[PDB]
């Protein structure tokens, strides 16, 4: 069973998220892709990143009218600041007859130095980059590549769009704003 | 009134046009966006739009869930090539108390030249330049910006996905996607 692990904080998600997840998944030729949500985001302990419930509440919301896509809450599993090296190691244990890839945008692969026990965690899995606007993949580490559609939205812009009153309307599913507004969220 | 004419000829009309449009509408502080389907396209006529009446179907289904975007056939009212001159010479006459600003991305952009009589156009309404990712602005023309985040996504994208079988989730209102498959588009 081909995977794709597609971890990240996604306060909030967004289309963005939805594009690429979904586009790799067909690039790499992926049975599904697992939107895995960190518990607490190890490179930003210090960012004041909403409460997780409400992460994976938006995340759900994002994920649920594609088949494909599914929710993984193993870092959610407990305790600590969420760093893949350890993610990884345990899943490649549930998870022992299954192919498993981890996926990154452009952004990400420019912090592949700065990231918790990188040399260790790519001799586990295999990295997949795909390209974000505004930042931009040439990494010295083994990482595939997969073609995707390039798409200039980040949380940090819906946030502050979302305060400032700004359109975030075809950015994140009507579905997550509603949420936001509702659960008072940004 | 603020009025911001977005002719296209949405062959078939996707996110893209969607997020700039909602864009624009804010960043140019329009009270609504007006999304006009030509009836046989001025720079393409020896190529191969869909009969339009699709054309005018998918639109509808793109542009229904925002109070701010509405449909305007003027240009399938009168036969021949729907040159934007002709056009705008005729709304500016209907509506001759609300303010008119037209619409196009980088891409338009580059090809202002190759255009019937765009010397008096521009005379005529002020213009509202955007871009397109692929494409960029740069014209000797009086052109207004609007900021609007780089979208990587064409018709011409999805009539080939929607032929070769590729994702095309999340580029087109899932609306959209279900008409061409029912009406056997593309
Ligand atoms: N437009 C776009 N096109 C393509 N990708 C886009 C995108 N907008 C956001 N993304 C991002 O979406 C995904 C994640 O969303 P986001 O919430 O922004 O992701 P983010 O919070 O920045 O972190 C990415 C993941 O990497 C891991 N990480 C990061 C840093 C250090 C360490 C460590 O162990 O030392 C581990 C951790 O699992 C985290 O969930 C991808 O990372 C991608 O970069
Ligand atoms: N991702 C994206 N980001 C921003 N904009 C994007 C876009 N993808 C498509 N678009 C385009 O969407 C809009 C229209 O959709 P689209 O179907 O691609 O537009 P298109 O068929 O290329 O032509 C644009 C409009 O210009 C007029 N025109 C064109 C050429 C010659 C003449 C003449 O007077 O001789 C007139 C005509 O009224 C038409 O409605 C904007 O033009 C924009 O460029």
């Amino acid at each position: 069973k081909k995977i794709g692990i597609f971890g990240g904080t996604f306060d909030p998600p967004h289309n963005g998220h939805l594009l690429m997840a979904n586009e790799v998944l067909y690039q790499a030729g992926l049975d599904e892709i697992w939107f895995m949500p960190n518990q607490i985001p190890p490179h930003k302990q210090n960012e004041d990143y909403t409460d997780s419930f409400h992460r994976v509440e938006m995340l759900k919301l994002a994920i649920q009218s594609n088949p494909s896509f599914k929710l993984e809450l193993v870092e959610m599993e407990r305790e600590g600041p969420s760093y893949t090296f350890d993610t990884v190691s345990l899943l490649k244990q549930r998870y022992p007859n299954d192919q498993l890839f981890f996926i990154i945008g452009a952004d990400m692969i420019e912090y592949l130095p700065k990231w918790y026990k990188l040399d260790e965690l790519l001799n586990l899995i295999q990295f997949i980059g795909v390209k974000r606007p505004g930042f931009h993949v040439e990494t010295p580490y083994p990482l595939l590549f997969a073609d995707v559609p390039e798409f200039e939205v980040s949380s940090t812009m819906i946030r502050e769009r979302f305060k400032s009153k700004k359109p975030t309307d075809y950015l994140i599913p009507d579905k997550v704003k509603k949420y936001v507004e509702e659960n008072g969220l940004y």
